[PDB]
């Protein structure tokens, strides 16, 4: 087991290296996968009175969240990039998921699991949702379907399908779509590989260079007291931050709603400055016990998985409180690693 508490983790900065990009994969509005940047959409700011409800439902394509895509299609991106051994010393995740290590010392009302298997060195991380998790998603009420869809609702207004275009929500937001970026980074002694959705690129950027020309795009409620901003500070800056930093995404761009659905003003915060939010707060978080947390976990994995084989699982659980805890598994339902990727990669 590995303990969560952020005392543990305080200590200098580790290192994280600058991110590349390797390369990047759409996913289209059935869900194809497309090895190219067709899905990647154009920041496009206002020069703002955005209507998140507009569309919801007639114009909305959710995607089906029952089917559990895990890392195919960034293994399947591997598969046909395998000539660009480094990948043997690697850890391949999704960024979402180091993400959820870098926010767990802080982190007190989602748990998670993360299944890790060991195929020819390389570390593979692909998390599971939780049976509790698996219970919200179900029992979602009208109001989170109608806020998720605002979120999404957001991008259609702030960006295009073309650099410098005019943004044009009257068509249908369909979540099937996502851009992917494919970074290689290293936080300490741990070599990373991951893919992040990306919401928009910034042709006016100052670095026109990716992950540099990225954007990310958020909404949050309007606030209207010191207190109101310091929770969002110490909740969801930690979050924002987590999400960004990884894969040297500079900017989050976030849109404040209304009650009524509106948005009528808009923020940019800069990754590199979010930090400085919570810097002399007691109750505030701090990226070094984020990072020397996430540099802990991955040794922690790395020691565990002991086997090189993609037909086990050690699953890695955690609730907020309690330490990571784990359970050895084999095959259906935790094994993530498909034939079609093992059988592509014994034949080298
Ligand atoms: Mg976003």
């Amino acid at each position: 087991s590995l303990r969560t508490q952020p005392s543990l983790y305080s200590g200098p900065f580790p290192f994280y290296r600058r991110p590349s990009e390797l390369g990047c994969f759409s996913l289209d509005a059935q869900r194809q996968y497309h090895g190219d940047a067709r899905a990647l959409r154009y920041y496009s700011p206002p020069p703002p009175d955005f209507d998140l409800r507009d569309g919801y439902p007639d114009r909305y394509q959710p995607r089906d969240e029952e089917v559990q895509e895990r890392l195919d299609h960034l293994l399947r991106w591997v598969l046909e990039h395998r000539n660009q051994g480094w990948l043997a010393g690697a850890t391949v995740t999704w960024r979402g998921h180091l993400t959820k290590l870098l926010t767990t010392p802080y982190e007190r009302q989602e748990g998670w699991q993360l299944a890790a298997s060991r195929f020819q060195g390389t570390l593979y991380l692909s998390e599971v949702e939780t049976p509790a998790a698996r219970a919200q998603r179900l029992a979602r009420p009208p109001l989170l379907r109608e806020l998720m869809y605002m979120g999404y609702k957001f991008e259609q207004y702030m960006c295009a399908d073309k650099p410098g275009g005019s943004p044009d929500p009257s068509g249908e937001v369909n979540t099937n779509v996502a851009y992917c970026s494919v970074l290689r980074s290293r936080l300490g002694n741990h070599p990373l590989l991951f893919s992040g959705e990306v919401d928009c690129l910034n042709p006016q950027a100052p670095c026109t260079q990716p992950p540099s020309c990225y954007v990310e795009l958020k909404t949050s409620k309007e606030m209207h007291s010191p207190g109101q901003w310091r929770s969002f500070y110490r909740h969801k800056l930690l979050k924002w931050w987590a999400q960004s930093f990884l894969p040297g995404v500079p900017h989050v761009v976030a849109g404040f709603r209304n009650p009524e659905g509106f948005v009528c003003s808009l923020k940019t915060f800069p990754t590199m400055e979010m930090f400085e939010n919570v810097r002399n707060d007691r109750e505030g978080w701090n990226p070094s016990v984020c990072m020397n947390f996430c540099a802990a976990f991955l040794s922690f994995a790395q020691s565990t998985v002991v086997q090189d084989d993609p037909r086990l699982v050690h699953l890695f659980s955690w609730e907020p409180g309690g330490p990571v805890t784990v359970s050895v598994h084999r095959d259906a339902p935790y094994a993530f690693l498909p034939s079609w990727y093992v059988e592509t990669m014994t034949q080298d």
